[PDB]
């Protein structure tokens, strides 16, 4: 393996068929805000991972492009197909489409831009990760479309100026950088102050497990898309982050519609924090709490 | 008056003696978080205003230093006494001490650093306001103390590089910059994206024409009939959009303490901002009118463990 790699996880199950809104999407309250958020239409998430099955039935209509920054496929930059499975799983939790079967993501009208920066074994060079971040920031679509969210479920032990500068470049250019905060060897980039660091809980809101986190989301028994047009149930710290990345698409639409202006990445971060409900551990352990997308509606007009 | 000046306000009453917790301190829920935040101990707020009555009895024990950046007192930099009143009133809302009498502020163990950047008439040169911001950022106490919060209740019509650079310098050096919204003669610095812009409601959480704003605001706090400290060891009741900002400046001292304890680590200006927004309860006005809501410091405790 190369130095930066996927935070370890467990495969619970693989199935060729599903038809449900996964419970993770349901208990972070995504369906409650879908109408007001237009399901994340108009936002694009750069998924920095192992690639994606581009013609997966739940995902094909949501992918707007991609790039391969790894040596895989002889270094062909137009081939971001998934030779691991993990990047396909991430993509589904973010933005699997409503198709009448399979699964549905947190933001089922957001667009995905697939950045394969990990090789088939789930590892990559620090420089690949730094370049993936800068690429995401700098990319422009045909009509000047850009990404405002990037998500990673990876870490490496080394603090390098190249990688930290990339993260600074992203947030200074109003891109939210989501990384899973997991188990030292996986410290960076999640440890950087600029990053929205996500921890995991199970569906009973118990912590999965010094990490400096901002928020928790579902990470146990998470069903999503996988290779060969089928599905897999994974459990790990890194299963949480993709929920937050889809949530950000919904929240930027919610907040900018409310405020009637463009909001900075600082302000978007506050709007995410706004929508976290403490479970009742300490903030050192759960950050701001559990992602609860409809919280603002519930507190409105509620006075002492 | 000069170009940059205090945002207009009314003096409703002026008394010699008072004994209460002003309602604004109450309704923002500051007492509910005092224990957890050690009443703002260890935090210093830079009050950029007309000076302060440095021996006021509600204030003298809270004040740790000052500077005068104006031409008042023939430019004596060590004379930051208040020749207007408004600075004293602000200082009181932020951090008036617990005494058995008088008033008490939102953060009654927070320290004040008094920066006189406005003249007796409540106006100042943009340059003085720029310098005041940088001054607060660069200042270090006898043991290396720093300010992490500055507050202003002023505005002027002109955007300039100098003033915006000062604001950015603060925020990039983790200093929260709080600004009252103007009631656009009073557009800057409150219109800078980097600043926390605060609007006003009254004690029924209602809007009023005199306190309304067209500024892009982040939060609202009480601004109508706010009793605080004033000249000659007395008290005054002021109404005005700018009455709200000091409630937020004090609140930040409480927030920084309680959130850095909760997280068990130092938090950036960005993170402190989120900590503030997460303690705003929407009242039902538009986001233009109220930003993220009304300052309710105990909100995080109220929502804890509450899932649908
Ligand atoms: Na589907
Ligand atoms: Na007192």
């Amino acid at each position: 393996m190369r130095k930066f790699r996927l935070i370890p996880y467990k495969q619970v199950d693989k199935v060729s068929a599903l038809s449900e809104v996964p419970m993770g999407v349901e208990i972070v309250e995504a369906p409650a805000v879908w109408r007001a958020s237009a399901k994340g239409a108009g936002q694009i998430i750069g998924v920095i991972d192992t690639g994606c099955q581009v013609d997966h039935p739940d995902l094909a209509e949501r992918i707007i492009g991609g790039v391969n920054l790894t040596t895989d496929y002889g270094g062909d930059e137009t081939n971001f197909s998934d030779n691991n499975g993990h990047g396909t799983h991430v993509a589904g939790t973010v933005a699997a489409a409503e198709t009448g079967s399979g699964v549905v993501g947190v933001a089922p009208k957001a667009d995905l831009f697939i950045i394969k920066a990990l090789s088939g074994d789930g590892s990559g060079e620090m420089g690949w990760i730094a370049k993936a971040i800068r690429y995401a920031v700098d990319w422009r679509g045909p009509k000047g479309e850009q990404m405002r969210i990037i998500t990673m479920s990876l870490g490496g032990p080394t603090d390098s100026e190249e990688l930290h500068d990339a993260v600074k470049y992203a947030v200074s250019n109003n891109v939210s950088v989501v990384c899973a905060a997991g188990n030292n060897e996986f410290a960076y980039p999640a440890a950087y102050n600029e990053v929205i660091a996500v921890g995991a809980v199970d569906f009973d809101l118990r912590l999965s497990d010094t990490e400096e986190i901002d928020i928790v989301a579902p990470g146990v028994g998470i069903k999503s898309t996988y290779l060969d047009s089928g599905y897999a149930e994974l459990s790990g710290t890194a299963m949480a982050a993709p929920h937050v990345a889809g949530a950000l698409a919904l929240i930027i639409n919610l907040a900018e519609d409310a405020f009637k202006r463009s909001l900075s990445e600082t302000e978007i971060y506050a709007q995410l924090v706004r929508r976290a409900t403490p479970i009742g551990f300490t903030a050192q352990a759960e950050g701001n709490g559990f992602l609860t997308l409809d919280l603002v509606e519930r507190i409105t007009g509620q006075f002492t």
